[PDB]
C-alpha cells in the first residue's frame, strides 16, 4: 500500500532549498532524511517536481535519466541485479523504471504493486546521484589563497569544499588538499608546515598540526 | 505572457530561465509545444552575449535542460 | 529495524552548533541528548557530516578512527568485550565498526542487521570521545 | 659468463647526469638504455657508484633496499614468482637479491653462475624505480602560473612537468592539469578555455585548441 | 589584384568579403584554388580584429560562408 | 630479439630538435632516418618520451592515437591487413598495437616476440604521421 | 534536349533582385516563377551565378550543399526515392546531384540525358529552400 | 682532512654533504666508523640554522641518507 | 607569588624558569600539581618570542625539562 | 639499616657545584666520590635536590627517568639482570626503582628493607650517568 509524503515535510525541505540553496551539506543531509525509504517513480518525481525549480527539474529530469540508463546497462550485464529476475521474463525495462510501463503511468498504487524492492532502491540511488549532479552544476580550487587576515580553520573549510565539490576525481582529493595546504595559506603556517619533525600525510593530519603549533594572534 | 520575457541587462540566466518556463508551462500552449518554445526563446531572448554563446554551440543543443548546462558551463564570470 | 533521526532535531542541533560552538556546555548536552539511543555507524557518521563543518569532520574522522583503534586493542586485549564473541569467529574487526565490512558499505538495515548492541555502545562512546576532542582542538 | 659494461658508455653516462641532472628525459632514457640487459647485483651496484654522487648515492641503496624489501614481501604472497620456484627451497632471501648470499660476495662470476634471470629482472626494475626515487627526492605545481609575457606552450611544459614529477597518484594528474590549465592561464586564455563549444577533456585536446584560437602576438 | 586587397579600417565585413570574392573569383586562378585563397586571405588580411576574431572560433571553418556567417553573427556592433 | 637504439644517435636527434624545432626539413629528415627499421610500440615510445617535451609529447600520444585508430578501421574494412590475418582469430586490437596487450606491457622482448612485421610497420607509419600532425600544430 | 532559360526573363529577374532585395515577396514570387520547371544543376547554378552577388552566391552554394545533403540522407533512410530506384545499382550520389559525376561535368547536354525526373525536382526544391535560407541570412 | 669541512656561509648542503662524504670515505677510517661520524659531522657542522633543523627532529635520525633528506625537505628556500 | 611571575624583557630564560621554578616548589600546591603548571607558566608568561617558540614546538614536550631544553636549543643568540 | 650521608659533606659538595661549576673534572671527582656506596633513591634524590638548583635538577629528574628506562628495557631483555630474579614475580618495575612503589614512598628505612644491592647499583649508576648528561647539557 502506498502512503505519500508529508507535506509538511516537503514545505520545510522546499523552503531549506530556498534559502540555503541546493549544494550546502544541510540540504543534501535533509534529502537523505527524505530519502530513506525506498520512493516509487511517483514520489521522487513529485519531491523533486515540489523543491526544485524549473530549470533545475529539467535538468534532473535529464540526469535522472541518464543515470537510469547506467543502471539498466549494467542489469544487462549481469542478470543477477536485485532489480532483474533469472529468467528473461524478469527484466527490467527502462519503462518500468521510470514508472512509463504498462499498469502504471499515473498511478502509485499499481506503481506500488508491481515494482520490486531493488527496483526500488535502484530507483532511489539514481535519482540521488542525479540530484548531487545537478546540484554540482547548477552552483575554482586553484584559485584558492588564505587571506592575510584569514584564520587558518576558515581557509581549510573553504579549500575543502571547493576541492570536494568539484571535478576530480574521489582519489585524487586528498593529495590535492594537501599540496594546497603546502602551498597555499601563507607563508608563516607554509614554514611552519615545511618544518615539520613528522611527516604529515593526511588533511586532518596537517589541521590538527597546524592548530597545535600555530601562532596565537 | 511568456512572448514578453526578455532576460533584464543586470538578471543571471537562471532566474531568467526560471521565469520564461514558469509562464510558459503556466500558459495555454498544448503539451507538446512547451520544449520548442522554450527553446526558441531561450535562443532569442537572453541578451546577445547569451544568444552568441547559444549560436556557437559545437553541438546541437535539442533540450531546455541541455542549453541550460552549456550556458551555466560557459557563461561570462561577472 | 532502523530508523532515522528527525532532520528537525539535526537542524536545531547545527544552528545550535553554528551559533554557539563545539564548545559550549549547552552543545555538549545537545550532543549527549541526540548520543542518547545507540546510534548505528551510518548515523554518526551522517550527524557529524551534517552538523561539522569541513574541517572539523575531517578532524572528526580522524579521531573517531583512533579511538576506534584504541577500543579495538582492548578488545584484543579481552575476549569478554561485549562487542566480542566467546569463540575467535565473533572478534570484531575495524570494518565491522566503522560501518565498512560485508553487507553493510552505504546500507543502514543491514548494519542494524548484524551489529551487536555493544557494538553500537561502543561505537556511540567512541564518537563522542572524538567529538570532545575536536571541540578541544576546534578553539 | 658475466660481461662487464663498457666504462665508455658509464663515462658517457656520468658526463651525462653530470650536466643535465638526475631528472632530465634525456638522463632516465640514458639509464633504460643502459639498463636493457637484465644486470647483476654487481653491475648495478658500481653503476649506482660511478654515476652518482656520495649522498645520492646512499639514498639509493635506501631506496634499493625499500624496493626489494616490496618484492621479496610479494614473492612471500605468491609463490609463482619468476625468482621463487615451487618448493620451498628455492625461495629467495634478500642476501641472494642483494649479493650477499653465500658464494656471491665480491664475485661477479659466482653471482651470474647462482642467480636466475627472473631474479636479474626483479632487480634490475627494483634498481630502476630506486633511481627514480631518489631523483625525485635529489632535485610546487600548485606555485605556478603563466607569466604575463610567457607563450602558453613553455607554460603548459613547465607545469605537465612539475605534475607529473610530483607526489600525486598517477591517476589524479590529468585533472590536476586540466583544472590548473583554466585557473591559471591568465585570463585572456581562461576565457579562451572558458567559451569553449565543445568539452574538452584531455590536456592534449585543450593544448590543441588554445593553440589554435591564440591570439597571435 | 586579389592579394593586395586589405579591409580597410572603417570599411565593413560584408563589402571586404565582396571586393575580395569578387577579385579572386575574376582571376587567373584555377577553380579549385579558389576557396582556400579565399578563406586564407580573410585569416591574413581582415584586420586583426576580425583575425583574432577568426582565430579564436571554438568549431573549425572550412568555407568561405560560413566564415562570413560565423564572423557576421559574432562581430563587434559599431 | 629485439636491439635498442644507441642512445648516442637519440642524443644527437634530441639536441637537433632542440636547436632547430620540430618542423625543419632537416630534423624530418632525422626522424626519417630513425625511423627507418620497423621499431616497436616500446621504441617510438621512448624516442618521443626522450626528444620531444612534455606537451609536445601529450599532443603526440593523442595523435598517434587516432591514426592508429583510423588504421584500425581500415583493418576491420579489409581483412587482408598485413597487420590481419586470414581466419577471424589474428584481427589486431589496438591494445596490440599501442602494446598494451597481455604479454607485452612493459616488456620489450615479448613485444617483440609477439608482433607481426605488418604491424611494426603500420605502428611507425602512424608514429611518423602524428609526428608530422603534432610537429605542424606545435609552431 | 536541354533548351536554356531566356537572358531576358533572367535581367529582368537579376534587376529585381537588385531594386527590391532578396526578401521581398515579389522576389521570391519571380523566383517561383522561374522555378517551375525542373531545371538541371547547371541552370540553377549559372541562374544564381548571375541573379546574386558573390557573397550571396556562396552563402548559397554552401546552403545548397546541405540541403542536398538532407535529402540524400532521406534516400538513404528510404529507397523509394523518385530520384533513386529499386536496386542499389540506381542509388543516387551527390556527385549526380550537384552535377558533378561522369558525363555530367559542364555539359547540360549529357546532364538532361543521365538525370531523373525525380533528380531534377528534388535538385530544384532544395535549390529553392536553400535560396530561402540564404535570402533569410543576408538580410 | 674531514674534520676540518665546514658549511661555508654561502654553499648549499648537497655541496657539503658531498665533500664531506668524499673527505670521510676516502680517508684512513674504519669502513665501521665512517656513518656515525658523517652523522656527528652533519650535527655539529653544516652551519647553526641546519644544526637546529637536524636538532628539533621530530624523529630520531640514524643514517646519513635519512639525514639529507629530512634536511632537503625542510630546508629555509633562499 | 606564583602566579605573578613574568619573564623581563630584558632578562634571560634560565633565570626566569629558576626563578618560576622556586616560586612553584616553595608554595602550597600538592605535588602532583607542580609540572602542570610549571609548564602552562612557561606556555603562558616567557614573553611572545618564547611564547610562540614553545607553541611552534613539532614535538609536543609534557616535562618543565624538555621545554626547558627546547627552548635553550633554539632559542634567538642575542 | 640506612644511615644518611652527613650534611658537612653535602655542604662542601654543594659549594664545590657552586663555585667549581657542574662540567669541572674535580666536581665530577667530587661527585663519584660520594656516589662510592649504593646509594637509594631516597639519599640520591635528595643529594641531588641540595647541590642542584631548580631548573637542573628538573633536567636531571628528567634525565634519570630516561637512563632508568633503558635500564629496565635491558632488564627485560635479560632474565639475569642482578635487580631481577629468576621467576616472573622477581621482575623490577620503575616504581620499584624510583622509589615509588609500595612501602617505599617517604620511607627510607622500608626503602632499604625491599631494595636489593644490584637495585641500588643500577639506581646509582643511572643517576651518574643523568648527572654527566644534565652538566653536558646545562653549559
Amino acid at each position: 500500500a502506498w502512503t505519500p509524503l508529508e507535506p509538511k515535510l516537503i514545505t520545510r525541505l522546499a523552503d531549506t532549498v530556498r534559502t540555503k540553496g541546493l549544494r550546502s551539506p544541510i540540504t543534501m543531509a535533509e534529502v537523505e532524511a527524505l530519502m530513506s525509504s525506498p520512493l516509487l517513480p511517483h514520489d521522487v518525481t513529485n519531491l523533486m517536481r515540489v523543491i526544485l525549480g524549473p530549470a533545475p527539474y529539467a535538468l534532473w529530469m535529464d540526469a535522472w535519466g541518464v543515470q537510469l540508463q547506467t543502471v539498466i546497462a549494467a542489469a544487462t550485464r549481469d542478470p543477477r541485479h536485485p532489480a532483474n529476475g533469472q529468467g528473461r521474463g524478469e527484466r527490467t525495462n527502462l519503462n518500468r523504471l521510470k514508472g512509463l510501463a504498462d499498469g502504471m503511468v499515473g498511478n502509485p498504487q499499481g506503481q506500488a504493486a508491481l515494482l520490486r524492492p531493488g527496483e526500488l532502491v535502484a530507483i532511489t540511488a539514481s535519482a540521488l546521484q542525479a540530484f548531487r549532479e545537478v546540484a554540482r552544476l547548477a552552483e575554482p580550487w586553484a584559485d584558492i589563497m588564505q587571506g592575510p587576515s584569514e584564520s587558518f580553520v576558515d581557509f581549510a573549510n573553504r579549500l575543502i569544499k571547493a576541492v570536494e565539490g568539484s571535478d576530480l576525481p574521489p582519489s585524487a582529493r586528498a593529495p590535492v588538499i594537501i599540496d594546497c595546504f603546502r602551498q597555499k595559506s601563507q607563508p608563516d603556517i607554509q614554514q611552519l608546515i615545511r618544518t615539520a619533525p613528522s611527516t604529515l600525510t593526511t588533511p586532518g593530519e596537517i589541521i590538527k598540526y597546524v592548530l597545535d603549533r600555530q601562532k596565537t594572534a
